[PDB]
């Protein structure tokens, strides 16, 4: 998931329609927005022993969350009566437009599908998590 916050989204963002909303919406267009650039590179930053958050893959976060941001509840967008918020062509603009994403691959082009092994933190949480138990507490 996203590292960031609801109040910097608006600190950054310039539309009044980001700052206006909420702060538990801003969590969810956040958490909506991460989804994007992770189905580019085609991998997610969960292991906590390799959580990489540069300044480059912040800039295009603040920039995707707007964006949805502007579409999820506007008084002038509608995606022609659908389901939920989807990464695909909708959210017609008053113009006749079809807002399109902003383009943040070069952001995490650095970061889209390395050439390393599986060295990666993997089989470290599984051999905790499926621990007999190893302390002195039950929860």
């Amino acid at each position: 998931m996203l590292l960031i916050t609801p109040d910097e989204l608006k600190s950054y963002s310039v539309f009044e329609s980001v700052k206006t909303r909420p702060d538990e919406l801003l969590k969810q267009d956040i958490l909506e927005a991460t989804a994007d650039i992770i189905l580019k590179v085609g991998h997610d930053f969960s292991d906590a022993e390799y959580i990489p958050l540069p300044e480059t893959v912040r800039l295009a976060l603040l920039k995707l969350s707007q964006f949805y941001a502007l579409i999820n509840g506007d008084e002038s967008i509608i995606k022609g009566y659908t389901t939920e918020k989807i990464g695909d062509y909708s959210y017609t603009l008053g113009d006749g437009s079809s807002l399109q994403k902003p383009d943040v691959y070069a952001l995490i082009k650095d970061y889209v599908k390395p050439a390393d092994p599986d060295l990666e933190g993997i089989e470290a949480k599984v051999r905790m998590r499926s621990i007999l138990e190893h302390h002195h507490h039950h929860h």
